[PDB]
């Protein structure tokens, strides 16, 4: 059976949650990835240096003995965040980046951003100091169709922001459209993107035809096939400012399979082999290592890992579920036979 | 305070299921509607007169004393169905119409002799109008059906009476509006009240997941304008399609809204919002009978504009049933 050896990868977009759930999910990441960008959308969010320090330690506490894993912390951008607090966290190595979630005029100032214009002092500071901005690029106005929200963000927010702050480094997280693929392809060295395995492997038909499948329900929402194909083409092209970001985003089974299912795929356990499957199908395995292990480091100005891992092209069954203290997690591709697994 | 008195309505598109489910759900229809078109997608489907007769009696068995409700039975069209069986059931007063589900039927070409018979005898054809090829995006399946199946069919069988069931697009709305007297449509409450955002923003809501899939807002608006205009070949058809809670709320949720308990008031709210209450009775109680060549009901009911809370769930023998709009407050109630 065929082997693919790559420099140890990193995950440039990860949700690890907290408490018991954190304890359950960390190992799926730490066994494989050297570093991950740990997102700050805890309840309450990580908006201070002290919280990020404490959260980093809880994550390290949960890493199994012998895994060489380093969490890269982020600050949740809010209206009330002091730019001095963000700067101090960056300067002390606590915050690797800051994350901007969709604006909403009714958000509490302690929990989010009302408008992008309103946090310009903090954004100017990030530009000044060279701190990268990670963007969940959707506009969430009630009158905008959910499938249009990413495209609308490019026009309304992304392009004006980058024109306003010409030195700002930005990762367009988990892109899902041809709109975003083209935009990123056509950008400068200060614009990059991450892509999840689900947005490469599936489109909205997989989530809605024959049944509604809440384990494929995630934001930004799966788009039509033309968008899926654009994403696949982009990673297959060798374009070097797209990189691995799983957006592994675990929710208990009962919170997924409910009257109002939570958004997010728990894909940490199966992401890497899923990406290998996509690059192989695209006859583009020569660009697979760079996607997983080189492009992200280069954009963040961090070293490439100097250890290796091996994927083997031998069929394996994915677990149907993974136990939590209470309830269970259903992994991405649960119960399926997958083509590539880690040796 | 405000009271609205209408001729008793009918439901021209209903799923009653079978067994204990049927027992549970029939009363929500029989208490209000004089008649309903009972769809034939049982497992196995109703494809013979004999099965239709038996099913009709199970339905009648489950109707509470004092409800004057008549189920109008339908035949599930199959590639192989004998035209003589379908005609016999029509002639015996058993089959009111036949229903075309897309593969269901593999092609309209395979069932031509059945369709030609329906045309000759005056039997309406009820169409679930979606193409199903795996590669066609789910949101495009209705519009694609119009071009590739509906319009060719109608041009070939010019005398055939067709109801375009549960339409969900401006495409279909425009098509029906511009059609002749042999084409009509039903519209559900969900496709008037909501669009796909309501199913997908803030969470995935499987109780709003149904086929044809909820579409974007411009399509919702087209349907609302269609009913509100007074156009007289669109009529009430709930597509009440109940599934146990944990078949809805699962890793692969079933399609269908259990809307029988709340549909009528929900429609009232829509027409009221569209400033079109003067057309509400015809949609509910006149347009269908006229298309089907059946008399209008000779009794009347009243809706009052008093806010009722919808039950969170309805008990079944096993599991529960979550009604459409569960836990929400509805603006109009049946007095
Ligand atoms: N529409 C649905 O979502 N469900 C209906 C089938 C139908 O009307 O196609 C059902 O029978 O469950
Ligand atoms: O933006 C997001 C948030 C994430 C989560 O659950 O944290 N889940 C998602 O599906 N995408
Ligand atoms: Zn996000
Ligand atoms: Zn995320
Ligand atoms: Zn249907
Ligand atoms: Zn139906």
């Amino acid at each position: 059976s065929q082997v693919l050896k790559i420099r140890r990868p990193d995950d440039w977009h990860l949700h690890l949650r907290d408490g018991d759930m954190l304890k359950t999910v960390v190992p799926y990441t730490s066994e494989i990835y050297g570093r991950a960008i740990v997102m700050p959308n805890l309840a309450p969010p990580v908006t201070t240096v002290e919280a990020a320090v404490a959260y980093r330690q809880r994550i390290l506490d949960a890493v199994p003995a012998g895994h060489d894993f380093t969490p890269l912390m982020t600050c949740y951008l809010t209206d009330s965040l002091d730019p001095n607090e963000l700067e101090r966290g960056f300067n002390e190595g606590v915050f690797t980046a800051a994350k901007l979630y969709p604006a909403n005029a009714v958000t509490n100032s302690s929990h989010g951003v009302t408008s992008v214009d309103a946090i310009m002092p903090v954004l100017e500071r990030m530009e000044k100091i060279g701190m990268p901005l990670l963007v969940h690029g959707e506009v969430t106005h009630a009158d905008i169709d959910i499938f249009d929200r990413e495209a609308r963000f490019i026009e309304s927010v992304m392009e004006p922001l980058r024109q306003r702050l010409t030195a700002l480094k930005v990762v367009f997280e988990h892109i899902t459209t041809k709109d975003a693929a083209d935009y990123v392809r056509d950008g400068n060295e200060r614009l990059a993107a991450t892509i999840t395995p689900q947005h490469l492997m599936f489109n909205r038909n997989h989530m809605l035809v024959g049944g509604v499948r809440p384990h494929l329900y995630c934001l930004p929402i799966l788009k039509r096939n033309i968008h899926q194909q654009a994403l696949r083409e982009l990673v297959a092209s060798g374009f070097n400012r797209v990189f691995l970001g799983t957006d592994s985003a675990p929710h208990a089974r009962h919170r997924k399979e409910s009257s109002c299912g939570c958004a997010g795929c728990f894909n940490a356990p199966t992401a890497l082999g899923s990406y290998a499957t996509v690059f192989e199908e695209m006859n583009a395995l020569q660009h697979f290592e760079a996607f997983c292990s080189v492009n992200g480091p280069q954009f963040y100005g961090l070293p490439v890992n100097d250890t290796f891992i091996e994927l083997v092209r031998e069929e394996q069954q994915v677990a149907e579920s993974i136990a939590l203290t209470d309830d269970t997690l259903v992994p991405f591709l649960a119960g399926e036979t997958v083509r590539w697994s880690v040796k």
